[PDB]
């Protein structure tokens, strides 16, 4: 049985397991991302956090979003790990619910292991799940797959239940995506050990492209709640 191990509600602040990131990271966070993340633009209105994406120079860069992790704070190995979303859209808009493995810190991205809880790009409507990994080659390997999501701004529940054997990946309780980790096959024995959580918006990059929508910024990416259940 799933029982509650972390939460945070934002009922009227963010809680205390979030660090702000900052800046542009090296090469636009590594996909040659167009905003630059400020805490400026994370706040909590009516029981939501809200990563506000701005059209606002700063830095050299046009843009401004937020970028939040639990990196040092809070960590799990295994779980069900969800949160309740509602999504902005507009070209070059690009958030995601994520997770990194704490083992960053020494063997780097992609051997720590990446979990894609939900990413979105533009106008699209569906949302994806994916896992990026450094597979036994020592090459880097990426799974994925997609779900049609109506209308991705309403609230949605976005989740995956991971344990020792498999990820499965759900929005609103419907499975879209599942891989095998078992035993490590495919190299994927760094799943096996604990990660922490990400919430960010990006503006621009590889994945959605270069062409930004003004006109829909400020956009509000909405997150009542992040929550972690443990068996
Ligand atoms: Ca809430
Ligand atoms: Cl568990
Ligand atoms: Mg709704």
């Amino acid at each position: 049985d799933y029982n509650l191990v972390w939460q945070d509600e934002f009922d009227d602040g963010i809680g205390p397991d979030w660090v702000f990131e900052t800046g542009m990271g090296y090469n636009g966070w590594g996909n040659n991302e167009l905003q630059y993340y400020r805490r400026e633009n994370a706040a909590v209105e009516n029981g939501n956090l809200v990563i506000t994406a701005k059209h606002e120079n700063f830095g050299g860069a046009q843009y401004t979003s937020a970028r939040m992790k639990t990196q040092g704070r809070k960590s799990f190995k295994y779980g069900k790990i969800e949160a309740r979303i509602a999504l902005p859209s507009g070209q070059g808009l690009w958030p995601a619910f994520w997770m990194l493995g704490n083992n960053i810190t020494s063997v780097s991205w992609p051997a720590c292991g990446e979990i894609d809880i939900m990413s979105r790009i533009n106008n699209a409507l569906q949302t994806h799940g994916t896992i990026h990994w450094s597979d036994q080659n020592g090459d880097h390997a990426s799974y994925g797959d997609d779900v049609g999501v109506s209308d991705p701004g309403q609230y949605h529940i976005y989740s995956v239940e991971w344990d020792a054997n498999s990820i499965k990946w759900f929005v609103d309780g419907q499975q879209f995506n599942e891989v095998d980790i078992s035993n490590g096959v495919n190299g994927t024995g760094e799943f096996q050990n604990e990660f922490f959580i990400l919430l960010n918006m990006a503006v621009g990059g590889d994945w959605p492209g270069f062409d930004v929508d003004q006109s829909k910024l400020p956009a509000q990416m909405l997150v009542d709640y992040v929550r972690v259940y443990q068996k």
